[PDB]
Order: C-alpha cells, then structure tokens, then sequence
C-alpha cells in the first residue's frame, strides 16, 4: 500500500495535469495521499485564480464571529459571539490593528508555539461561511465555483435525483482565528484555496485512526460527549499537538500559503489556525470513493450542529434509518 506512514503529500501538477480535476484527485489517491487525511496541491506556475484582488474590500461580512475560548492552553472549547457587520476593508484594518495583529516571530514554528501558549487569552474575529467565490469566471482549471456537484455525483453513482446545490464559501481570517477539530459534513471531501494574505496552519489525523481522536475527545470533553454522540460536529473543541502527542494520537501538520490548494479527504479530522489577515475559499466535493463514507458518517442529533439544506437529501438517501431521528435535531 502507498503512503503507509500516512504523511501529508505535496503535489506539483503541470498545467496539462491541471485540466481534469476528478482525474488528478484519483491520481493523488493512487499515490496514497488520502491516507494522511489532507494533501497540498501547488498549482502550476502558469495558473492564476484571478487577475488581482484589488477590489475585495467591498465584500460584506454580515456576521463576523468573535471566537471566545474556555479551558486550558491545549484543551479548550470556543464559542462564537456574533458581531456587527463590516466590510472586508474594515475587517482587514481590524486584523492589522495592534490589538489583533500577528506578533513578532522568527518562523512558523515560533508562531505555532505562541498560538498554542497564548490562543485562549484572546478573542479573534473570523469572517466565516460567506457564500461567494473570488475565482474569475474565465479561470477554467480548479475553479472552486465550477466543480461538478455532489448531487450530480450521487446521481451518477446511485441513480437518484435529489434537490440541493453546492456552492463555495469565503473565509476571512486574522491572527489566532481558529478552526476546531472536525470532519466535513457527511464526511465529504473539501478543497480550500488560500487566495491572499498570511498562512494557514493545519493539523490532521489519518482517516484510519479517526476513532482514536474521537475517543480522546470524549475523555477530554466528557460533558459534551454525554450531550451528543457526534459532538465534534459542533466544531468547538480544540486539542493541541502536545496533547495529541501525550495521548499517542497519530497526526501531521503543514502550513498552507497564499496561492496553494489543500484537499481534505473523507473522515480526515482537521483543525488549524490563521497566521494573520487572509482569505480562503472552500467547498465540499465528492468522488465515487466517498459514497461509503457518506453511508457511515456520524450525525449530530442533539440539534447543535444545524447544517445545510442540501445535507437533508444526503442523509435521506444514504442514511434512511438515521433520517427520522436526525431531522428532529434539524427541526
Ligand atoms: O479554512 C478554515 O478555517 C476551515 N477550512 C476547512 O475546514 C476546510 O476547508 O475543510
Ligand atoms: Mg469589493
Ligand atoms: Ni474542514
Ligand atoms: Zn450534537
């Protein structure tokens, strides 16, 4: 088997290899990339997402979220406090303010250390889950707004027609803005392009050891666990790499920089943080290989996780037994 230590692999497609998205995902998985739970894709030097980002200040962040932490440095939950709307311009200015800017540091490793030591003592504001794309419509390759849809994948593989659409989301980040330990909705893939700004650091557990993570999480957040058997779906728990080492949880880390794609694979748990003001775009996608992961995906039936319109149909078709109890959580 390829990639038996489950390392994060980095790919450098040629522009010829960058034409067929589905094919290159399949290629990466033939080299074992999926075993890590995450891969890096460096686009070919010829490729451009768009001409410039000169005009993006006028994008509105309707609901910025202040990420308030509770707990110890390496084991904490965060809750999202809703703030007043602001433009990307206002957000970027806020991200560069003395209160919120990235501190002095030698390298990513020094900054990682400061993040984990000082994360809980601060409340950065995130512009997350904003519907839209910054890909130019004339960008034909790896345009996240022009991928085949999950519904069409489901229909090609299983013969069933369902409602739903699937569109990209933008994420405006600043120093310390954090994404908690999670898999994608329905354990789908995700693809994330870092359009501009400072880096994003990612941690990931191999899908074949996801249950080990889940078990640690139940021990670390014992109340949350009683409340909901898929409480990582709530996207609030943080666990540091030190804590993961101490408890024997296999994992890897990598930093994504501007102009790079990351792909998460079905049931690859991930978490991470932003180094400073940036903007990423992301979307879930599926392959034939996803269908069984979707069949087996854990669901939140405590009602905290509150998920998209399009997820109804996935659960309804792939998880008909779960569908009576799950939709009562969604309503
Ligand atoms: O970019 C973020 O903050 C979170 N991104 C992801 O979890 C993803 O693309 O799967
Ligand atoms: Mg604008
Ligand atoms: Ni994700
Ligand atoms: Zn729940």
């Amino acid at each position: 088997a390829q990639n038996p230590n489950c390392n994060i692999m980095i790919f450098h497609p040629t522009k010829e290899e960058f034409n067929d998205f589905d094919k290159y995902i399949a290629y990466m998985e033939s080299q074992g990339a999926h075993r890590a739970g995450l891969a890096k894709i460096i686009p070919p030097k010829e490729w451009k997402a768009r001409e410039t980002y000169d005009n993006i200040s006028e994008i509105l962040i309707a609901t910025p979220l202040q990420q308030v932490a509770s707990g110890r440095a390496g084991v904490f939950t965060q809750y999202h406090k809703k703030k007043k709307a602001m433009t990307v311009g206002e957000y970027r200015h806020l991200a560069n303010s003395k209160k919120y800017q990235t501190p002095p540091h030698q390298n990513f490793e020094d900054l990682e250390r400061k993040y984990w030591k000082n994360r809980i003592y601060n409340s950065p504001i995130y512009g997350a889950d904003i519907s839209g794309s910054l890909f130019d419509e004339n960008t034909k390759q790896w345009n996240l707004g022009h991928l085949g849809t999950i519904q069409d994948l489901l229909e090609k593989e299983c013969g069933v027609v369902i409602e739903g659409v699937n569109t990209p989301y933008l994420y405006f980040g600043m120093w310390k803005t954090t994404f908690a330990w999670h898999t994608e909705d329905m354990d789908l893939y995700s693809i994330n392009y870092l359009h501009l700004g400072e880096p994003k650091t990612w941690y990931v557990v191999p899908p074949e050891h996801g249950q080990r993570l889940e078990r640690l999480a139940r021990e670390l957040f014992p109340g949350s666990s009683r409340g909901c058997g898929a409480f990582l779906r709530h996207k609030v728990a943080l666990i540091s790499p030190t804590v993961l080492k101490e408890n024997g949880i296999p994992f890897n880390r990598i930093t994504q920089e501007a102009g790079e794609f990351m792909v998460t694979f079905p049931y690859g748990y991930h978490a991470g943080f932003n180094h400073g003001f940036n903007c990423a775009e992301a979307i879930n996608f599926a392959t034939p290989r996803w269908i069984d992961y979707g069949k087996m995906a854990s669901q939140c039936s405590c009602g905290e996780a509150r998920v998209t319109f399009s997820m109804d149909a996935f659960v309804r078709i792939l998880q008909p037994e779960r569908y009576d109890l799950w939709k009562r959580g969604q309503d």
